[PDB]
């Protein structure tokens, strides 16, 4: 896989197009949050947040004993045994996302972590970096984001037409049990700061803050092909805990080189965006980063940082002409939330960003057919020709963290393809 | 013939019944004699024979190798900047890590119910942890909880009967209303005891589980083989320490799991309960000169973490591959070891010092003898792990008939950060060492 990736290597350059409308995007927008879109009818009729009435239909699915819509399980106790691991794999994740900033998990700072307060009288956070070097600096923390759970990594110059204008999060004071009646919106600006800093009226990322790194975390082939249906949310749950230990992981590393480290996962920005000039992968109709590896079912996470580094070649090899004839994903979609149409710079709805060239998708749409559903659906993932019943699932093939022995060779790494 | 963990496993499979053999002066074990804990091995010299905790003359051995260029003890590294970059490796690696181990029950990661976790609170309209069980079949349990493990990062998963012996009478805790940044000043002994309540609870006396925790599920938990060669220097303390975070996770995504089936667990990583024992008796592997669980994948190069639940489940055959016999003519750890450590002799039921458990049939070795080189080396040694011939990747040869150990096996850091490594140090090479089916799951 790494003669395919330098095969498709472009010049450097960021390859998503805009337009002088492009303004940075509130995060609000999102489906998730926008009050356009939070709140939907369970199936009896009951209006509620969204994911509530998805918990609705969970709830109805196991007493019928259905792995999914219209569709049976072996038993009660195997559906049961679906959304059990489901709802496990969140274990390491606030709120679904963790997108909140400089909360729980994704501090800014290293400073009051258990981890850092332990290793204190080592000083490695306070004595200045002995490597300054950026090839030097790019082989380490690719090296370590690797034992830090990521199959895939990237480096880029940070493009802030994808950080988000004004970030959802919560006032630091707020215990976790009202967490989800008091989020917020705040600003996320530039400024000539030494450190990442949040004040009552702003995150505050440095204008030193140069690089971001991108990781992609696979999922369980087999899982989601069980989508729209409960396994294909257990796949995608466990690898939101896996990107929070990714994250977590490598800030630590980064702040324990001497410089710092902003974490992320679903917050800060645009992981699509990010993912594409990182050379991960290209946009796609369903509006993922399609990676070589996995197509679309991988995960991604990403974290912000002054270390110098050396960005990473975007790659072609020919999502965007493959994307233009096949439309399987629009055709399979339960919800008809894909386009069929070609690209444009305007956004269908207050949920796109207007200004960059892409397949523009109704995310509302998509939204919609959660709580029908009871999952995440992820449909057109499975479909995807890039990403090539539930009992055969459980007593099928199965190893660490649902990674394939068939395929694992091919994120093997040596120096040579980390820098 | 290419290798084939599973047929492996069957062909060395044995009848039912702890293989740990034992009299009759066996007691259940305080965890305090531990050396990491114990007041006679808790205090060590630095190299300047200032005698503080253990660990922080480490700490002071870790900042000397750094400032003078070194990777280890007398291990010189390319340069500062790579000297730093292990260390800080390493530091990160124990990120989802209280105090070395985890070993304080019911606090921190350790919760023995879910009810406070912030994923239960959410997932709380759903009634996951509150509905009763809707399989109470043990054969179909197992292969969903076996399955869940792996997707929660084991490596290696066995189920045992639990045996009380191997619970430490005693654990090491901190007092509830202690936070963090006292926990180290304050810790304290308290007593784990069996009754029959419904749930594992805790009191100000007393750690109260079941009557009913019937099983313990044991995980191995894989590091990186080219990182723990390195032994006794800085990237071998980094794959050691990276994966007691990775131990750290699959205890709490497991127990969440369990308990949204409609049962308790009890987490644990290196508190409750001495492991290696667990190991054995659920088959993981078995127990061997140096004192660690030998595994056919891994040899010793694995660490363990274990869960205890009430959830009826099948529990697995110990195996017999032969460890035994190999340990008793090899002493390769034995004559490695930096410290002397590890007895030469035979094995006996008499404990060699306070931090053996006696009463059990086992090879004693001085733990202090062991402790005292940390400090010196400015690390976590591993030096018997790196050079048992079962660490190597390539021991085990089929001969046409069966599964075989190769005897001929019994006869630096720069090129590490710029050599092979993959997701989570796993080793492509030998990863479908660890693919699962139902089969091999549940018979
Ligand atoms: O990104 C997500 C946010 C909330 C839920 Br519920 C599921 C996903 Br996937
Ligand atoms: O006295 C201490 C100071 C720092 C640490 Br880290 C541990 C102890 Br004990
Ligand atoms: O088990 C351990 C406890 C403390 C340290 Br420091 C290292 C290990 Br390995
Ligand atoms: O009102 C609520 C009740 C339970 C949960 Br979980 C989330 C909300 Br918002
Ligand atoms: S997740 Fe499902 S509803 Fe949403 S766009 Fe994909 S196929 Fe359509
Ligand atoms: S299904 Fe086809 S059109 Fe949709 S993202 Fe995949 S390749 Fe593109
Ligand atoms: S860790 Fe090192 S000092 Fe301890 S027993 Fe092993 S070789 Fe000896
Ligand atoms: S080095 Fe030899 S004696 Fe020591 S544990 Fe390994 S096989 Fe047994
Ligand atoms: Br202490």
């Amino acid at each position: 896989a790494a003669e395919i990736r330098q095969q498709f290597a472009m010049t450097a350059g960021s390859p998503i197009i805009v337009n002088d409308k492009l303004e940075r995007y509130a995060e609000v927008r999102t489906a998730f949050t926008h009050p356009t879109s939070f709140f939907k009818p369970n199936y009896k009729g009951e209006v509620k947040p969204w994911f509530l009435s998805a918990y609705d239909e969970k709830v109805r699915q196991i007493e019928n004993g259905e792995n999914g819509p219209k569709m049976k399980a072996k038993n009660v106790g195997e559906a049961r045994a679906g959304r059990a691991l489901e709802a496990a794999g969140w274990t390491l994740d606030i709120n679904y996302g963790n997108i909140y900033p400089n909360r729980f998990f994704m501090l800014w700072s290293g400073e009051t972590m258990t981890n850092t307060q332990l290793w204190a009288p080592v000083g490695l956070d306070r004595r200045p970096p002995d490597t300054t070097d950026p090839v030097e600096l790019t082989n380490y923390v690719k090296f370590a984001a690797r034992m830090a759970g990521a199959d895939l990594v990237g480096v880029a110059r940070l493009n802030r037409n994808w950080v988000y204008s004004e970030a959802v999060t919560i006032p630091a004071d707020v215990p976790y049990e009202q967490s989800l009646h008091k989020e917020i919106e705040k600003p996320i600006v530039f400024k000539d700061v030494p450190l990442p800093i949040e004040t009552d009226d702003e995150l505050i990322i440095p204008n030193t803050c140069e690089n971001v790194i991108v990781a992609g975390i696979a999922m369980n082939r087999e899982m989601m092909q069980t989508a729209p249906n409960s396994m294909a949310c257990a796949t995608t749950a466990f690898c939101y805990s896996r990107m929070c230990m990714f994250d977590m992981w490598l800030c630590q590393f980064i702040r324990y080189m001497g410089y710092y480290a902003i974490p992320s996962c679903n917050g800060v920005g645009q992981s699509v965006a990010f993912a594409v000039e990182a050379g991960l992968g290209q946009a796609s109709r369903m509006g993922a980063c399609i990676t070589p590896e996995f197509g679309p079912n991988v995960r991604l996470t990403k974290v912000f940082t002054n270390m110098p580094l050396v960005p990473d070649k975007p790659i072609d090899f020919g999502v965007t002409e493959f994307c233009e004839t096949c439309k399987k994903c629009a055709r399979e979609c339960p919800s008809k939330a894909i386009t069929e149409g070609p690209r444009t710079f305007e956004g269908r709805s207050i949920h796109n960003q207007s200004g960059k060239l892409q397949w523009q998708n109704d995310y509302n749409k998509c939204l919609g057919y959660w709580p029908e559903s009871g999952g995440y659906c992820g449909v057109c993932v499975a479909v995807c020709p890039f990403t090539k019943n539930i009992t055969e699932v459980w007593d099928g093939k199965i190893n660490t963290y649902g990674l394939d022995a068939d395929h694992f060779r091919d994120t093997v790494s040596f120096r040579k393809d980390r820098v």
